[PDB]
């Protein structure tokens, strides 16, 4: 159950993932920088949403090694994913596109997985 990775490793394995959310259009671009409630008009966001993510924050740390293995990187993927699904209601247009990319990112993740063990 155990098992190491080397960063460079696991940047090489999920990066293209990673590629796949950022070429949904127009469905990441809800997800493509941190939400911010000032400017969103949204103040309670922080209150809803306790730990928030995004793509960039995503992509950052895949980039300077902060993911040691795998599921660190899926978990803050699904953290993304259930923090919109929260936040936001099912008619929004949020809403939707997160569930779209939840689809891409299963179908993308599930390979990558299997190789990694
Ligand atoms: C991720 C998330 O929950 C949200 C992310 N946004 C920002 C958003 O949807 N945007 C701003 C960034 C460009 C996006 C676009 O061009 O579609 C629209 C929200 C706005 C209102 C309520 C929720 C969100
Ligand atoms: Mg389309």
């Amino acid at each position: 159950r155990k098992k190491i990775f080397k960063p460079e490793e696991l940047r090489q394995a999920l990066m293209p993932t990673l590629e796949a959310l950022y070429r949904q259009d127009p469905e990441s671009l809800p997800f493509r920088q941190p939400v911010d409630p000032q400017l969103l008009g949204i103040p309670d966001y922080f209150d809803i949403v306790k730990n928030p993510m995004d793509l960039s924050t995503i992509k950052r740390k895949l980039d300077t090694g902060q993911y040691q293995e795998p599921w660190q990187y899926v978990d803050d993927v699904w953290l993304m994913f259930n923090n919109a699904w929260l936040y936001n209601r099912k008619t929004s247009r949020v809403y939707k596109f997160c569930s779209k990319l939840a689809e891409v990112f299963e179908q993308e993740i599930d390979p990558v997985m299997q190789s990694l063990g």
